[PDB]
């Protein structure tokens, strides 16, 4: 299984840091959290492919302009739980991928996960921090948690919106993935769709019980995606 | 450099999971975060000696007896924010030390640390799950920012306490240690002290600017610690 994973990266002190994933969705358009963002600084994509948690040939990196940035605009990071999470990077030229990875498609509008739906979350387990991309990447079964379930009083209770999905939040965690980073589902005809991207976890960090992380769901921001893609 | 790592383990399905690191601050006692701690669960610590990050030898598992965990009776996990996150665990046996790592010394009671102070968090970036303890341990270097600073609006304003230690929050990211584990500074002497153990982080994980992560700190409740041991 080849994929292409993505490091978002900002600079400081003369040097760029890894703060989010994202999911490549075109050869130019990165996916990732509106948490991700300050178009203040001054961001790089890093890119590498994978075969199945392998490492395989260089890394690409790429500058992105400011303005390529497109934060939803109903995104404000003081309040994580009005949802809206979810920006496009656009690449200031287009990566070379070569044709190994089918890559991972938009859901269809409005389209809401089964409970314990199959989910999977891929990335450096946060621990990847910048410089050359790690030559492994960790993956990890997700199951999605349905609003009803998540909305739970003892889960996420009224935290949750149903522009998120919650996948996890038992003995499996979602501490392989990365901040913005991809949950990626298969779907009927057996292609993956980006379902979510990484958006928040507990006060107690991912792993924690009954805290599932918290995802926004991309197929409520499908309008708003290509609107966006279609201007730019 | 050398240190006692601690996984503090529950049972759930017929095996031990990984839930929180913590410290080993006598043969027979380790201190970690109340949040770690269901008295109803079954709970085991494995313990492992690292020295500049490798382990060394076999790991060490020993069960805790029903009834030697013990809460701080102010924490509430209802109320992250209002502090008191920590317990100690006390081993049903002691530890088989060998002379290599001394143990983690506790800090005066009282003891406040400089801002800017250059402690260490080492642990598993949460990856850790269960089973044969890593051979290798994530360390890194997390500075402290005081109360004066990290109670600033703009990074955790009004939800840190003084009985709290921040560390981190810019380009180095706390995401190397683990839910519960320790923040290990440098006392004057040339020892090391655990001065906090992680209580929480910001919504958006470990790796977020201006979102230190939050320690509880550890030289607040001496009293509390040395009474317990005392007694028990």
């Amino acid at each position: 299984s080849w994929s292409w994973q993505v490091s978002l990266q900002y600079e400081k002190d003369g040097a760029f840091h890894h703060t989010c994933g994202g999911s490549l969705i075109a050869p130019d358009w990165v996916v990732t959290a509106g948490h991700c963002i300050s178009t203040s600084r001054t961001y790089q994509v890093v890119l590498g492919e994978y075969d199945r948690s392998v490492l395989e040939g260089s890394e690409q990196v790429i500058p992105i302009n400011a303005g390529d940035l497109f934060v939803h605009p109903l995104w404000n990071s003081n309040c994580v739980a009005c949802g809206n999470d979810i920006a496009l990077v656009k690449l200031s030229r287009s990566a070379q991928l070569g044709d190994k990875v089918q890559l991972a498609n938009l859901p269809p509008a409005g389209d809401i996960l089964p409970n314990e739906a199959p989910c999977y979350i891929s990335g450096w387990g946060r621990l990847y921090t910048g410089g050359p991309l790690p030559d492994k990447l960790q993956q990890a079964l997700l199951p999605t948690v349905d609003y009803e379930h998540c909305s739970q009083w003892d889960w996420w209770g009224i935290t949750v919106k149903k522009t998120m999905v919650c996948a996890g939040g038992d003995t499996r965690s979602g501490c392989n993935g990365d901040s913005g980073g991809p949950l990626n589902c298969p779907a009927a005809d057996g292609s993956w769709q980006v379902h979510g991207v990484t958006s928040f976890v507990s006060a107690f960090g991912c792993n924690t019980i009954k805290k599932p992380t918290v995802f926004t769901r991309v197929s409520a921001f499908i309008d708003w995606i290509d609107e966006t893609i279609a201007s730019n």
